[PDB]
RNA sequence: UGACGGCUCUAAUCUAUUAGU
DNA sequence: CTAATAGATTAGAGCCGTCA
């Protein structure tokens, strides 16, 4: 017989200085942190896409209701929540004719057709940003569904074009990094989900009972990409810098090699949260070696410490390096010789590989979300997915898998590590959910690494997330 | 790519030992 | 260097479900 400890919910902060565990209820009752005046939208696409986008904007102005209110809270309309204006009147439209899309998607080569389509879509945006006077906050791209199915890694149709990955989204986001334009990509079937059907008279994707969830998610993404702040973490310890490292293989560049990208989070003076990336891949020619050479790791730590010191004035007292791999002595000894003496380096490995499952005896639901099984002083299991009493349901299906936390380097208290990891799961601005399954320091550093490796080398890429997600 | 979760098919790398070079 | 047996790790792709 073993013992399980339970970890309390972290709580997040909204307007008026109010707290709550659910983002939706906090946004509905108190509203966002900062105050935008309005969002001016630029749309690029066909006439069908423009009509669909205008219809969705008109649709999401009124209150929207879900089938089960307890599980998913209602959507009370955009302006009731966000206290700003985003209507179908600040739209500036740049038409893309259907002939171009038809004729470019004919070469039968994925690389050439993807490059041509991306260039066609981005040249108009570049021109409208350079040679025009109108102001656009977030650009909205509305791609037809018939090009989405063909621009994928493994896709077959039923000149510096080979240096890029054959995916529309990654290349599109990468090639606009040097102009710093926020963008949101939509599929025609995502907004006009009724009109696209199958052999039966039903939509392929049925949003009849989860329409409020889609409205919440789209509104939150559009409000974040316009330079807004919808919530923040209530309790973050001072003097603690959280880092996150992810390795992505740079496919098809003269050899099989792989890079590394990071993310960082801390609390700055003024009770603000600085959640921002750490960019510029650090490589190593070895194939399958998910590690860093000393020269490439000293630079990474120096960069992170310099950033924190520049924003704060003093070095961090504690630095936690979360990762999904295991460090070695060769690279960890590269650490600790650029780190000062008044700073604690803790390297924590997070994985979801070990197959443990817990079942309730004489019941029908799953285990709580706070439960943790402490194996040792350097090892534990934490359930980040499970039954949440507030929404009266679980965050997954079947029986969820635990997250295996293992203190790899340094010394730390495993309970505090679990508390910080659980608190790091409430900052998913790409989503409007109760909580996420893994820390976002490992997810946003993965999105940035996925975008950065689908283009040629670009000097000093932006750090802000709004240009990536 | 509006999110998230759960599965499946695949490919490397390392360590140990053996063997033709 | 090449070719097999294992254990213990890693990163990629692709498909399905979300309510009652
Ligand atoms: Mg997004």
């Amino acid at each position: 017989m073993k013992e399980l400890i339970y970890i309390e919910e972290p709580k997040i902060l909204f307007a008026h200085g109010q707290k709550c565990t659910d983002a939706r209820d906090g946004l509905a009752l108190f509203g966002p942190l900062n105050n935008l005046y309005g969002i001016k939208s630029g749309v690029i696409g066909t006439k069908q896409g423009l009509k669909i986008f205008r219809d969705y904007l008109d649709h999401i102005q009124k209150p929207i209701y879900n089938s089960n209110s307890i599980t998913r809270p209602m959507f009370p309309g955009f302006e009731a929540v966000f206290d700003c204006k985003w209507e179908s009147t600040g739209i500036t439209f740049k038409e893309v004719t259907n002939e171009d899309i038809g004729k470019f998607l004919y070469n039968s080569s994925t690389h050439k057709r993807t490059y041509d389509l991306v260039s066609l879509f981005i040249d108009k945006i570049i021109s409208a940003n350079k040679n025009e006077d109108e102001n656009v906050d977030v650009w909205f791209v509305i791609v037809p569904d018939e090009i989405y199915k063909y621009c994928r890694p493994n896709s077959v149709l039923p000149a510096e074009t080979y240096n890029y990955d054959a995916q529309f989204h990654d290349q599109f986001k990468a090639r606009l990094l040097k102009h710093t334009i926020p963008t949101q990509i939509f599929r025609e079937s995502t907004l006009a989900w009724r009109d696209f059907k199958n052999a039966f008279g039903l939509p392929i994707r049925d949003f009849s009972k989860i329409e409020g969830h889609l409205a919440w998610t789209i509104s939150t993404a559009a409000f974040y990409k316009a330079g807004g702040k919808p919530w923040k973490l209530s309790d973050v310890r001072n003097g603690v810098c959280y880092l996150g490292l992810v390795y992505k293989k740079v496919e098809k560049s003269k050899n099989p090699r792989n890079a590394c990208c990071a993310a960082q989070m801390f609390l700055d003076n003024g009770d603000g949260t600085v959640f921002k990336g750490e960019v510029g891949p650090w490589y190593n020619p070895k194939n399958g070696q998910y590690h860093l050479e000393p020269k490439e790791a000293k630079a990474l730590l120096s960069q992170s410490l310099q950033s924190y010191k520049e924003q704060i004035g003093e070095y961090p007292k504690e630095v936690f390096i979360h990762a999904k791999t295991r460090f070695n002595h060769q690279e960890w000894d590269a650490f600790l010789e650029v780190t000062p003496k008044e700073t604690n380096l803790v390297g924590v490995t997070i994985s979801k590989t070990k197959p443990l499952k817990l079942y309730k005896t004489e019941g029908d639901y799953t285990i709580l979300r706070g439960n943790a099984y402490v194996v040792n002083e350097r090892s534990a299991f934490l359930w980040t997915v499970g039954y949440v009493p507030k929404i009266q349901t679980a965050l997954s299906m079947e029986v969820p898998n635990p997250l295996f936390i293992e203190i790899n380097k340094g010394e730390a208290d495993i309970k505090q590590v679990l508390k910080d990891i659980l608190s790091l799961t409430k900052l998913n601005y790409n989503a409007c959910i109760f909580a996420d399954g893994e820390p976002v320091t490992l997810r946003f550093a993965d999105k940035i690494g996925e975008i950065l490796t689908a283009s040629t080398d670009i000097k000093t890429p932006p750090l802000a997330f709004k240009y990536y997600i």
